């Protein structure tokens, strides 16, 4: 991918250990990132410091793009390393020059923005239309749809903690545990340690 | 704006009467739109066909952009004229050519995508974190912030139906009615037929 190589040749790459915060909500935005290796969580917080996970981003994803198109923006969310990460960084002004040179790099970034808006909109609908059981169920389905989900003779299998499910749906880890027990009883799912099979 | 004029010279413009649906969820996406005049609502539905309003778009806004960056996409939402509209239309293929010619047109589109993702993310946090009252109240404030809100000696005045407020916050028209009554009692707002005076 010559496009990617050319873009990256203009970035400076930095390593972030698991759990480190790459981006703090409210900081002034002047730089774009790209995940060469690793995975991160994008999250927001309520007034009680409870975190919610808006998105998981991985190798190939841009981050910190939302301040690119208007100056004086603040970072709209926190971004925290789930794994150890290699992350390329580049100033907004330099990136703008790259765009004038070859707009395919902006098309790639924008393609990701479009996907993120589609998925985030779906999350709005889930939060507004479903009760807690429905939200948890739909989250299990969505995770069953991820590339890293592994086939199972009963359905599709995923790994994730009660805590993480809770951070995605907006509930406590306890509530999540009770609801997963129910879905197991209704023979819709199966549970293990940190492994779940979704029947479908 | 010469960049906008240039762009428009490549579009074909069409008129849509109030209430007409410009875009149906699920259609195959191959064309981009731009609102020369008028305003529209972007909405989604539950399985029972209740509608929720994700966004209001106006003169200057692109629409139907989400299918641009990958082929074989379906329209992610319904878009319906709130007023009568003049809307420019152009094939994705042709728009891609325009981008190669002058990427500023893609920068404009992408600036809107970025704003939409920021605001939609905030909506996720509101649904997750606030109760129907914090939500209804905040919605009243937001509408009080709109350019079409008219000054009042008590505060700022807006017009909108219980039904519409409910479609924005994700609750029934009845629930909305009861909550507005409460906010009237707490002397935070005043009500009329389809008119509300947000105090302060
Ligand atoms: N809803 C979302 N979906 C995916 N990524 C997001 C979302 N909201 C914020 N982000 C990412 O969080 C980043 C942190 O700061 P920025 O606002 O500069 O750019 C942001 C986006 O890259
Ligand atoms: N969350 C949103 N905020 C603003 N506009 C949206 C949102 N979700 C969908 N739209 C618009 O609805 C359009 C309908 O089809 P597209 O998916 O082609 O492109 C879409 C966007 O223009």
């Amino acid at each position: 991918d010559p496009t990617l190589e050319w873009f990256l040749s203009h970035c400076h790459i930095h390593k972030y250990p698991s759990k480190s915060t790459l981006i703090h909500q409210g900081e002034k935005a002047e730089t774009l990132y790209y995940i060469v290796k690793g995975s991160v969580a994008v999250l927001i917080k309520d007034e009680e410091g409870k975190e919610m996970i808006l998105f998981y981003l991985n190798q190939g994803d841009f981050i910190g793009e939302l301040g690119l198109f208007e100056e004086g923006q603040e970072r709209s969310a926190w971004v925290r390393a789930k794994t150890a990460c290699e992350v390329a960084e580049i100033s907004y002004k330099k990136f703008r020059q790259l765009i004038q040179v070859n707009p395919d790099i902006l098309m790639r970034l924008s393609a990701q923005m479009a996907r993120r808006l589609q998925v985030t909109s779906e999350k709005v609908g889930n939060l507004a239309f479903l009760d807690v059981t429905g939200r948890i169920a739909q989250t299990l389905l969505n995770l069953a749809k991820q590339p890293d989900a592994m086939t199972h003779p009963d359905g599709m299998q995923i790994k994730i903690t009660r805590q993480e499910i809770g951070q995605i749906v907006g509930c406590s880890r306890e509530t999540v545990g009770r609801i997963l027990k129910m879905l197991e009883d209704q023979n819709l799912i199966s549970a293990h340690g940190k492994t779940i099979v979704v029947y479908g």
